[PDB]
């Protein structure tokens, strides 16, 4: 058999929970010779470090690692190298220097700039179609920004490029608030409650979140005070598609969890068997990474992605 030691920074992360289910299913359906050892790092890099050691000692064929601390890539790769076991990092990108430090390191993820641009496009379309969104009539989008995880490039890229896209198309924006909620619905709900209970809550026209999980929390907060505000996320998790169906979210951006899970399995299968990681697959490694594209989602196409 081939054994993959797979770690997830925490099990309640919505997007990664979907990917974990996908990987389990694909492995069962297509790879009878692969065994998955799944690990929950409890949002602790120290727990992850110990888990990596356990998996090394158990002699897994490939380490498949999701960083807890998004800056800890070099240390994790160093452990794999010292153990002489190949490593595929996923979802939290350790950067090129770290990947280049080990001949048996690879990465599967995305180019989050592209998701920021798509989110901007989704917002632009909805904004233009709904003049009522512009509550103060100034032509400017007064927004709040729910930022994900500091140091995880998906967060800064979605924050930067969504707004830059809008401005590039001649749509003025004004940031009323921006705060960190770490991909988490409950944290986002708390932040949104603070914003909606503030003296100037009325100024908010658009809610932008770096992921769907935080958008879910924002929606709970908005519903409680009986307001109607357009909310945008990223991932197209099923819960968000349902909110779009219900008219409680306006848009998101599909992040392809199934494709990422498939890439991890296909690359790991090759790596474990002395084959070039992309052999017999659709994937291209650019600077040792697979970058799986995103898709913009709104009321007009969300049905295509429901399961
Ligand atoms: O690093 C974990 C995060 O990764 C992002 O790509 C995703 O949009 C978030 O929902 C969360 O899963
Ligand atoms: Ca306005
Ligand atoms: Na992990």
């Amino acid at each position: 058999k081939i054994t993959l030691g797979v770690t997830y920074y925490k099990f309640d992360d919505n997007f990664l929970a979907g990917m974990r289910n996908d990987m389990i299913q694909i492995a069962k359906e297509k790879y009878p010779n692969i065994e998955l050892l799944n690990n929950d790092s409890q949002n602790s890099q120290s727990i992850l470090n110990d888990q990596i050691e356990v998996l090394i000692n158990k002699g897994v064929n490939v380490l498949v690692i999701n960083l807890v601390d998004p800056t800890a890539g070099q240390s994790v790769i160093d452990k794999a190298k010292a153990a002489n076991i190949p490593i595929i990092l996923f979802n939290k990108d350790p950067g090129v220097d770290a990947l280049n430090s080990y001949d048996k390191a690879w990465y599967v993820g995305t180019t989050p700039k592209d998701s920021g641009i798509l989110q901007g496009q989704v917002i632009e379309k909805a904004w233009l179609a709904n003049p009522a969104y512009d509550l103060n009539g100034d032509g400017v989008i007064q927004y709040v920004m729910l930022f994900g995880e500091p140091g995880q490039p998906d967060a800064e890229a979605r924050t930067k490029y969504s707004i830059e896209y809008l401005n590039e198309k001649g749509i003025k924006t004004e940031e009323l608030h921006k705060d960190i909620a770490n991909w988490d619905a409950a944290q986002a709900k708390d932040k949104m409650d603070a914003w909606l209970s503030g003296p100037n809550a009325n100024k908010i026209e658009v809610v932008i979140a770096n992921n769907d999980g935080m958008a879910l929390g924002a929606v709970e907060s908005i519903k409680a005070v009986k307001k109607e505000l357009p909310v945008f996320g990223v991932d197209a998790i099923q819960e968000a598609l349902t909110l779009i169906e219900k008219g409680e979210m306006v848009g998101t951006v599909l992040q392809d969890a199934t494709g990422q899970a498939r890439a991890i399995l296909e690359l790991a299968n090759n790596i474990a068997n002395g084959k070039e990681p992309t052999e017999g697959t659709e994937w291209k490694l650019i600077d040792k990474a697979v970058r799986v594209p995103y898709v913009g989602v709104d009321k007009d196409n969300y049905k295509e992605f429901q399961k």
